[PDB]
């Protein structure tokens, strides 16, 4: 036993394995399912667009992983302002059957100003989320956000509005996850005193075993090794799994 072989498996039983790509496919989204259950354990969850819920449950339901839970994105990539969109897509996320939805915050809107919408546009689609016992995590971009004050500002507005989970990215952009933005939005949720009630999930460019290591040793330093369960911390990533089998021999 090693330091990185302990680290990668837990990283893999916290992974949301993902695929959000224009030519998905039943067919792609079958296999991603199948991936998702390894010689070693399960993956956390599955994350991918909401129409390929319902063949994604029937998928895990089948292969015996029914605890394997179903993530999807919603106000994505784009992170528009425009709430009743973002809601209306929520809306059919958790009628299609999700247990998670990833919202992306209107990040572009809170740049040029405007903090209220954000407050606004994750509190819809908490309320949306908590009546339905779905999860909702937040996407913030830090990305496009750059600056550590709009990294914190825009996790703390999310955090007030009912956030479950702060995310780094989408995936879709130039920068995701760094460890920085890590430790910004960590330090965070030690600020507000959300231990608890707030996860986190690097997403976007994670791609080694050594790539986790470095993120859940941040999150160890901050909260104690017990802190990063299934509850309090994810991995946005897809590639990362067979890295990690790798690293366990397998």
């Amino acid at each position: 036993m090693t330091d990185l072989k302990a680290s990668s498996l837990r990283a893999l039983k916290l992974m949301d394995l993902t695929t959000l790509n224009d030519d998905d496919t039943d067919e792609k989204v079958i296999a991603l399912c199948h991936q998702a259950k390894t010689p070693v354990g399960n993956t956390a969850a599955i994350c991918i667009y909401p129409r390929f819920i319902p063949i994604a449950r029937k998928t895990l339901k089948e292969q015996g992983t029914p605890e394997i839970r179903i993530a999807t994105v919603t106000n994505f990539p784009h992170g528009n302002d425009d709430i009743d969109i973002a809601l209306a897509e929520t809306r059919a996320a958790i009628a299609y059957g999700a247990d998670e939805v990833d919202v992306v915050f209107p990040y572009r809107a809170l740049m040029a100003g405007n903090e209220q919408v954000g407050f606004d546009l994750v509190k819809a689609c908490k309320e949306a989320c908590a009546a339905a016992n779905v999860l909702l995590k937040v996407i913030i971009e830090t990305g496009e956000l750059k600056d550590e004050a709009l990294i914190r500002k825009a996790s703390e507005i999310s955090i007030k509005a009912g956030a479950d989970f702060i995310k780094t990215s989408t995936g879709k952009v130039a920068v995701n996850a760094t460890p920085e933005s890590a430790r910004i939005m960590m330090e965070v949720i030690r600020d507000m005193g959300v231990e608890k009630t707030v996860g986190f999930k690097p997403a976007g460019g994670v791609r080694t075993a050594e790539d986790a290591q470095k993120y859940l040793a941040i999150a160890d330093e901050l909260f104690g090794a017990d802190w990063a369960d299934a509850r309090h911390y994810r991995f946005g990533a897809s590639s990362l799994l067979a890295s990690l089998l790798k690293a366990l021999g397998h």
